[PDB]
Formats: C-alpha cells, sequence, structure tokens
C-alpha cells in the first residue's frame, strides 16, 4: 500500500506557502548557483531539485531514502532532466557522490520545528559534502513562543454546557472533566492558530545557525532560553503556542518562510503547549519563562519541550511536555 | 489520560441527527415506556437513558463497560436522577440486574453498520433480560449501496496535472501513481458524499430485524445479497458507497434514522470501496453485483467485505476489502 506515500508529498506540495517560498528562496540564488553543483537531502518526488535546475545548477544530486525516490527519477526523466539531476536512492548517510558540493537545500523541518526533523541528516551531510564556503538553504532557523487562547479549545471546553439547550439534559457538571483531559496531559499539540488567538508579542527563544560548528551537540543538550512578554487585554490563557521561521539569504533582503499565527498558514500549523487549566489574563499582564526543545528520553528523534513559567502573580510552576 | 474518553463523546453529542433521532425515536415510544423499566447497552455519557427518563420509564438501568461510567453517573446524579437511572459500570455480558426489562435501547452502530459494533452485546442483552414481547430500540437496520463518484478523489487524482501551472514541474506523470496508491489499495474508506456523488438508485442489499432469531449466526456468516441498477448519466464511476439506516417504531410511522449522501450528514459517513481505478459510465450503465459483510479471518470484531461486480459490459471482477 502507497497511499501514505502519497499523502504526505500530496500535502508538502500543496503547501504552496512552503512550496513558493523554496522556489524563490532557491531561485533568488541563481547567481550563486547558475554552473554549480548541489545536493537536495530528502528528494522526496524531485521539486527542490528541479528548482535548483532552474535556477542554473549544473548538477543536483536528489538523495532519498523512502520509496518515493521511485516517483522523484519518474519526474525527472519525465521534464528530461536526468543529465542534471541524478536520483540516488538511500540515506544521505552513506550516499556515495563523486564530488563535494557547491549546496544543500533540504526541507527538513518537523513539526515544532525539532519533532521528527531532518536536521541531524542535514548537518551531515554538510559536514561530508558540502565546500568550505558553500551555501545551505536555507540557513538558519528561529523559534519563537507567545501566550496564546485557542478559540477552538475554549468551544470544546464549553461544549458540555451547551447540551442542555438542544437535548434538555444538563451536561455542565463535565466541564472540569472535559477540563482534565483536554488540557491536564503533557502532549504537544499541533494545531493552526490566528492572530486573535495571540495575547503578547511573540518572542525568538532560539536561534539556530545550520553552519555553526556545534550546533548538533547544542541539540543534543537542548536548545531554548528566556521569555518574557506582557499581554494586549482581557482572556483566557489557554498555554503557549511555538512556531519557527528559516531563513534563505538572497544575492538582497533574506527570505523568510515562516509558521506564524500572523502569517499565512502552513502545513507546519503551530505546536501548543496547554496549562493544565485556563488562565485570565489582563492588558499588561506579565508572562514569563525558560522552554528547552531537547530529544525524549526513550525515542531520540521525538521532541519533548521543558517549560517553566509564570503567569502574571502566580507563582512558578513546570510543565514539561512530549509529542504524542 | 482521557482526551479520546472525552473527544468520542463529544462527536456522538454532537452529533445532532444521530442524538435528535433517538431522543425523539424514544420520546414517540412514551406509550409503551411509561412506568416500564429499559436497559441501555452501552450508556456513555447516559444520554439516551435520560431520554428514557424523560418518555416516562420507571428504572433504566445505564450499563457502560469503560471508565466514562464515571461521568454517566455524574450528569445522573447531576440531573436529580439517580433514583430512576441506575448506572452500572462494566460489560452488559456480565451485569447482574435485579429483573427482566421491558425495553432495551442502545446506539450500537459502526462504521458500514458492523466494523466495531455493539450489535452481539445488544443480542447478548435481549436473549438474557428483554421480557417476550418487550421493545428494542432501535427495531430494525437495513444496508443499501450505489455506485458513486467521488469529488474529493477525483481532485486528489488529478492534482499532480496541476502542478506544472503553480511550480513550472511537470508531475502529471504521478496519475499512474496517485491512482494506484488512492484506489488500489483493499481498504474499506470512511467518507461523506453528497447526493450529486449518487450515481443511480441505491439499493437496499440487506435487512437485520433484531428479533430475528438465529441473528448472531447470520452476522457470523456474513450478510447481504445481490443488486442491481441504472446509471443516471455520464461520470467516472470510482467504486460504491454503503451505509444504513435504522429504525425506531412509533406508539404511528416509524422513525428513521438515516446515514445516506441524501440527507444529513453523520459521524458515520458513508464506508467507500473505491475500484482499483475509474470505470465511465453512461445514462442506463447497468451495475450489479454481490456483497457480503462479514468478520475478518484474524479480528472477528473488524469488517470484512467480500464483492463481486459488473459495470456495463465490463466483465465481472472481484475486489474483497477490510477496514484498517
Ligand atoms: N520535513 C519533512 N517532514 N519532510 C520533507 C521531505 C521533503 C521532500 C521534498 N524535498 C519536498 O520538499 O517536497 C523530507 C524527505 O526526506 C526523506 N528522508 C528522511 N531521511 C532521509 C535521509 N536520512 N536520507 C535521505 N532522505 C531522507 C523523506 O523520505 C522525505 O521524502
Ligand atoms: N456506536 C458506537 N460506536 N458508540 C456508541 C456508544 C453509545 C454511548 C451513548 N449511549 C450515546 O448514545 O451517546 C457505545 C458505548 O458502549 C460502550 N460499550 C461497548 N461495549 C460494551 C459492552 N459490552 N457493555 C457495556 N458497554 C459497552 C462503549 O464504551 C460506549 O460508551
Amino acid at each position: 500500500e502507497c497511499y501514505s506515500d502519497v499523502s504526505v508529498h500530496e500535502e508538502m506540495i500543496a503547501d504552496r506557502v512552503r512550496t513558493d517560498a523554496y522556489r524563490l528562496g532557491i531561485l533568488r540564488n541563481w547567481a550563486a548557483l547558475r554552473g554549480k553543483t548541489v545536493l537536495d537531502v530528502g528528494a522526496g518526488t524531485g521539486i527542490l531539485s528541479i528548482f535548483c535546475a532552474q535556477a542554473g545548477a549544473r548538477r543536483v544530486y536528489a538523495v532519498e531514502a523512502s520509496a518515493i525516490w521511485q516517483q522523484a527519477r519518474e519526474v525527472v526523466r519525465f521534464n528530461g532532466l536526468e543529465d542534471r539531476v541524478h536520483v540516488l536512492p538511500g540515506p544521505v548517510e552513506t550516499v556515495e557522490l563523486p564530488e563535494q558540493v557547491d549546496a544543500i537545500v533540504s526541507e527538513w523541518m518537523g513539526y515544532g520545528l525539532l519533532h521528527e526533523s531532518m536536521l541531524s541528516s542535514v548537518l551531515h551531510a554538510r559536514t561530508k559534502w558540502l565546500k568550505e564556503g558553500g551555501l545551505l538553504l536555507p540557513a538558519s532557523a528561529e523559534l519563537f513562543i507567545v501566550p496564546i487562547s485557542d478559540q477552538m479549545l475554549e468551544w470544546r471546553l464549553g461544549f458540555w454546557s451547551q447540551v442542555k439547550q438542544h437535548y434538555g439534559v444538563d451536561m455542565s457538571c463535565l466541564e472540569g472533566f472535559a477540563t482534565r483531559c483536554l488540557m491536564g496531559h503533557s502532549e504537544i499539540v499541533v494545531q493552526g492558530l490566528s492572530g486573535e488567538d495571540v495575547l503578547a508579542r511573540p518572542q525568538r527563544f532560539a536561534q539556530l545557525e545550520l553552519s555553526r560548528a556545534g550546533l548538533e551537540q547544542e541539540l543534543e543538550a537542548g536548545v531554548g532560553g528566556r521569555f518574557r512578554c506582557s499581554c494586549y487585554g482581557s482572556a483566557p490563557m489557554h498555554g503557549f503556542a511555538i512556531w519557527f521561521q528559516v531563513t534563505f539569504p538572497g544575492g538582497e533582503k533574506p527570505l523568510v518562510l515562516s509558521t506564524s499565527p500572523f502569517h499565512p498558514a502552513t502545513h507546519w500549523k503551530q505546536a501548543l503547549l496547554y496549562l493544565n487549566e485556563p488562565v485570565q489574563v489582563e492588558q499588561d499582564t506579565d508572562v514569563s519563562g525558560e522552554i528547552t526543545l531537547l530529544p525524549s528520553r526513550d525515542n531520540p528523534r521525538r521532541l519533548r519541550v521543558l517549560l517553566r513559567y509564570k503567569v502574571g502573580d502566580q507563582e512558578e510552576k513546570t510543565k514539561d511536555f512530549a509529542m504524542e
């Protein structure tokens, strides 16, 4: 059965924000790519590799570990590009290229940036295959956090109080239940918010420069930091959202692919960290904390988040989460 | 973690078509229920049991095997009904009631009616606890089949031919791939259709009278039968939809809860049986077959479907499906 193969790749190519950012991010580097060689780490259907050929690349190595490489090979053949784009199956960690490359392109980002991401493969490929001074696309990533009020959640929390109006049965007694169940767990929830859900100015809490020596070791130890912000007005705060952006250098201004609730929606949505129950905030309520994103103990590719936070005059609280 | 507990019950109570059909189906039997005793097989949050008390029942035994019984007990207490509705935990197969009952109510239906359904528990309870001549709500179920054209699927099949317009890369070569992946599998797909997707008159292929002696044995051996219909016009046929309705006797006309694509949507949607690839049909194309719904070999609660069919002048074909 290959319906998950098709659905995953459909979703990514259908994500126009993602796919256009890569097309433009790559095309805008034509001066640096024209006549040069590129490695596409995790080429999928081949689309980014073809973008590189459009940008002028002499040779693209499109490396793909899953069965979709069969489709990339077809797409490259079909578009008449087999003498410029070479689709190679298997993991990038063991692929054998005939030369070092001038550039690496990859779409490696996972939910919450780092959940089941391909970052460690991209960093492996950079060390092994990228020439000194070579180009990395994108070049860096940044992580943001902000307090939020989730309207979808608020509706679900209130649902049980609406039963009586429709069916003559009062289930408002189940709000505590719904709250414990929907907020009291320790799972990271992937869900798309809008700008009205954001309760304060978003705060950058980490910056990942992919050329930085030692980045792999930082990721293993945990990336993150402190944050502080001030709320805009009265709202029921449900927790925090985290999201990311990645940046492609220009030839020119950098191009930024953002997953913020204020920007066009992507398939990454945002990663939500719910408090155990809602807390009321007001204009100028201070919200602060420290957050760390790191490998889960049992599966090193699954994302765990350590959070300590303080809302207003409430005491500091710890809540640690895992993607599940 | 109890978020799946809350989400399952939220979905069912939020399904107003389902929940109103049960409320009205039960209330319309007030003459038969007033002063009488009822067993609610799989009481969940308690809502159907409370409907029975609204209808005049003297005593309702609300039997629930999962942890949600704690919530039913609360809801019954909260509404002041603990001296009429008795919430009992554990499986109905081993519950001990102090008396036989005048009626059984249950919402037992699964996807495709019979996938992971509670029917065998309801039939067990009927034999063990229901008085001779007692009332079963609902009393019967019917199964329907029709050839369909799925617009969502058609869009997905065409997706790869639309890439070139947006990104300069021609992926129309991947239609065969998408078709094999989305249609070539043998899984039953649960998806909601609309009336325009139906290509012919729907055909009833089975009728399940829940009082029928021997029904358990029919279910083990397989229920179904032949069908024949005639298409309305030109369309790309993608397969068949199956759905069900259940019927509550009146005091009056029966009340029917339907999951047809022509009727208001429910959380059951319809169960779709895709051909390996589309077939073009025309006005008056004959579509016929034989269909059997039966326990899967490895897990006896999971639904398997055996289908043999003939579209027009095409040769007869077999395609057997499983819910996964
Ligand atoms: N961020 C994601 N979650 N997914 C992005 C796809 C990108 C596919 C394509 N470039 C696109 O942009 O449409 C990642 C691809 O990388 C492949 N992959 C995972 N590890 C790999 C490894 N170690 N070696 C070579 N391949 C690997 C995956 O199979 C997948 O096709
Ligand atoms: N058709 C479905 N898929 N779900 C319907 C729910 C109905 C809940 C409620 N009556 C409502 O209508 O809102 C079924 C309930 O039956 C319970 N159940 C499963 N087997 C059971 C068993 N053998 N003995 C007693 N309980 C059992 C389930 O836990 C669940 O709460």
